[PDB]
């Protein structure tokens, strides 16, 4: 539709207002004295947040040329959350600083393209330096500290996440749920578990608890739905002669087969459990084949012509114990080989090297949870539902942030390591003065995380900067107790991944934005 | 619907503001210190760009007489991209300059329509001198230099495109797309790869990679959906009597055919595989004949009644290896009779040369890359999505400009060769003085590219223009390092294809526009 | 009964005010230079080529742009009120140092270290203008 168009001043001044209006709304949450933001929603009622990406995602403005600034910095705020959960405010703080301090250089008249080349050379150096400084985390105390830092001084949530990690290990899986009590809970399962259970309740043999018990059973697995007992009888008569209970994981069970299996249990002939296969789409076939290699069984797949009408006792899997309700099943210790189970984990772990989506990185980790270091779940504990919202953020995005710490490592916190790598790059040269100033725009923002924590405290940012830059090593200032010392032993370390990624996304959005000489939009 | 109307003065005054609102925006990105434009969007991330055709394509006004002016310069910007790729800003800069210098003649009192009759003869002269001067761009440093310049002074993109041309050849295929790196990656392909993955996962003989492997197979080529093994059995028995693996490349393979092929594999009888129509529609039949020439095969089709029931090992194609994954099939050399391959590959080069659209140019150029030449793909290295978008854009059209610089050649750049043809045509004359002023409209515009580069560079346009006119030939001003020398040595080359196109479309739009004595359009 | 304005909006008004006066004073400079006319409405307009004329007789209507014009009513006049000549020259130099210094103050440099840099340059330039002088 019909446009307005704005150049130079009228571009960069509107852009600067829009960037600062968005950034100011995000800035107010950072550190131990960092505060909260309220977001209204016409779909029901408001929600309180402490995260910058929640705030940034909601904004859109009346003035088109300022809306442009907000809609650009919305991308760096998402790129932090989409990479690591946390670091969203930090990335926005760095972005607004590299934008403002680069616009200062562009308006002083340094070449916008050599300013970008100088920012880029500083980003490369700072990324390699943050790798070189990346601790070497391994003790569960450092894990609990990065958990309590992200959960915002929460001893309990940091201890809960870190003890889940200490228990399930480097390649178990921890998940999270909208909770059921007025208190939090970690649940952990020392067995295989999945999205389905019984097709008839009359087989509950403990009315006291509601469970169906299968003591050291056989397990039969089929990709087809079963409708005639004709399809089972060859295995059935052999399993009766073998003297053991049986689980049938078909895709589905119906017809006369369901009733006749239920009657063979009801009248005391043989204990037979019918279940539907867990999940939907070929994720169902994948979990059926996971159970097969865990238990020592065949998968009878009708889609490749496999007659259930000739399956044997050799085609059965076995286990130490199985326990069933209507909608879930738990299996304890399947009879399949250690080398076959770890080879099963290796096949899933190979796909984790090429799992190019979020739902892939879910449905592949689902399958290592069931086999390797185990399955665990955090129930979000809260009294109010505005508290269920914020506590769930401080357990979802904080689990994603502690995972992000575990992969790349950690550095000396409150931004102090970012100031230390900035001090090492004080002597970093470009090719010309415009690139020297460009390097000295990117490095200029590396005090901003510390300065914005000290501003959230209500205290003087450039004072703490000029003490921190006098002292050496891990020397910094504790924003929660108001003393100077080693940041690590004062409790404070930042994850490498959130720091390093926030710096890149900030400098990327800034170095592509400060070069703006014209801005175009449809009429108001 | 009712009109507004404007004449002569009042027409041309509004039309000129329209021409400026387009072309003075498009101006702000040009040269080695060239800046950025941003395009506002409420739907998500705003579009940062450097490209004059994307900046032009947006522009639109509610003052319809300024809209008409802007839309005419939008056409020359489109014609630059749609017929040459790069030079979009250069065409737009030349358009407003030839418009300005032509309006300056119309308002001084020259015969308005004989200005086009003189401009067109000056276009002939300028196009023919640019052909007479056209280097012969072809060495890897010259290729890397035109890629460096088109990518906006990015030696990495220039080197990367040259390092792909180094494997695929002059007329081979290289594309670029969405990646996951913090640094770029090149994949390269010889033989043939095509869209269609494996039809069963129980064929994956490397759990470590996800790949299916066929060592020297026979290959059947079948234009009908094979639901039944019935039609295969005589050919299957002939291939069993040779002890080699099989692949069916068909319309489709399904039903009891797919099941029995997968079972004969899974039980350990013989590796016998199948895949469906590559691409979509009858691209089936078309590329199945290219596969037939590559493999040494006969194509069987049911639409013309071909009995598969009698085909032999001589009617089959063969390969050294075939490898299949989750999306694609790669033939690691089909056998194929070279005396037919070269004739068919030359006949595809014929079908490329006479191609009738961009979608034709695609589906024909693929067919030399997927045979004798090479295919290649750049997986984009970029942190943010604004960076993914800009990096893909700069690589996409530098990949266009590199070929454009080989096919029609190059001249000494930054407009310096354009200034050299301006000095060559001082004594050029037509049938009268109006045509002589007309010829001189085109020549007067030839300082504009240089002047707008030097203005983007923040230096004095009129000074560099008059010093460059004091020297001769390829001597010019390096607007990146800020100094005078040989433009060829410093990599500053204007591609003949983009220069020749920019001059033609600018002169054509201007020569039809400056004659405007009335304008008609609907009420706002 | 004051209006009052700070920062951004004040500096933007001050600049336009300086320009409205000094860009008129610019139209006359040199032998190929043009002329201006000014209404002494008590009897009739006066014709001129000079900066002290075009400064003294002008007074605007936006009060904040008028403040800019009134401040340069010293800098354009202090020429003819002490040195005789140089009215337009002083005005041309004044609007240039104002424009480029306000450009630096908008970019975000310290206004008083900008002054200390101007003053260091002026201190040298006053000696250099004697070093490049020959007597009359």
């Amino acid at each position: 539709a019909a446009k307005d168009v704005k150049f130079g001043n009228d571009a960069r001044v509107k852009m600067l207002r829009g960037v600062n209006v968005l950034a100011d709304a995000v800035k107010v949450t950072l550190g131990p004295k960092g505060r909260n933001v309220v977001l209204d929603k016409s779909f029901g009622a408001p929600t309180i947040t402490k995260d910058g990406v929640s705030v940034a995602r909601e904004i859109e403005l009346e003035d088109k040329f300022e809306n442009m600034g907000a809609q650009m910095v919305k991308e760096v705020a998402s790129k932090a959350n989409d990479a690591a959960g946390d670091g969203t405010t930090t990335a926005t703080v760095l972005a607004q600083a590299i934008i403002t301090e680069g616009l200062k250089a562009v308006a002083a008249g340094m070449n916008p393209m050599d300013l970008k080349r100088g920012i880029d050379k500083a980003v490369t150096a700072a990324v390699e330096e943050l790798k070189a400084l990346s601790v070497p985390c391994s003790d569960s105390k450092a894990i609990a500290q990065v958990g309590t830092i992200s959960a915002n001084s929460d001893e309990t949530v940091g201890k809960l996440i870190a003890e889940a990690m200490d228990k399930v290990g480097k390649e178990g899986v921890i998940t999270v749920e909208d909770g059921t009590g007025l208190q939090d809970e970690l649940d952990v399962v020392e067995g295989m578990q999945f999205d389905r259970g019984y097709l008839s309740p009359y087989f509950i043999n403990k009315p006291e608890t509601g469970a169906v018990e299968l003591e050291s059973p056989f397990i039969l697995l089929a990709d087809k739905k079963i409708s005639n007992i004709r399809e089972m009888l060859p295995v059935l008569e052999a399993v009766a002669k073998a003297g053991k209970p049986l689980l049938i994981i078909a895709e589905d069970v119906e017809g006369e087969a369901l009733a006749t299996l239920v009657v063979n249990t009801m009248r005391g002939i043989v204990k037979v459990a019918a279940v539907k296969a867990p999940g939907f789409g070929d994720r169902r076939k994948a979990m059926l084949q996971d159970i097969a290699t865990l238990t020592g069984g065949t998968v009878i797949s009708e889609e490749i012509g496999m007659e259930l009408e000739k399956a044997t006792l050799e085609d059965l899997g076995q286990a130490k114990r199985v326990v069933i309700n209507k909608d879930t099943t738990t299996i304890i210790d399947g009879v399949g080989e250690e080398a076959a189970i770890q080879g099963r984990v290796a096949q899933i772990r190979q796909q984790i090297e090429e799992a190019t989506s979020d739902y892939d990185r879910e449905k592949l980790q689902e399958r290592v949870a069931k086999l390797a270091g185990g399955v665990a779940v955090i129930k979000v504990g809260a009294a109010t539902e505005v508290e269920m919202k914020e506590k769930k953020a401080r357990v979802e995005d904080a689990l994603h942030a502690t995972r992000a710490a575990v992969e790349e490592g950690v550095v000396a916190g409150g931004g102090v390591a970012l100031i230390r790598v900035a001090s090492k790059l004080a002597d970093l040269r470009g090719q010309n003065e415009d690139q020297n100033v460009g390097i000295k725009v990117a490095l200029r923002a590396m005090e901003a995380p510390l300065r914005q924590i000290v501003l959230n405290c209500g205290e003087e940012p450039s004072v703490v900067a000029n003490t921190v830059k006098g002292g050496d090593g891990n020397y910094g200032y504790n924003a929660a107790t108001e003393e100077y010392g080693n940041m690590i032993d004062m409790g404070i370390l930042d994850p490498t991944k959130v720091t390093r990624s926030a710096l890149q996304y900030a400098a990327s959005v800034a170095g592509l934005m400060i070069t703006t000489e014209c801005m175009v939009t449809d009429l108001p």
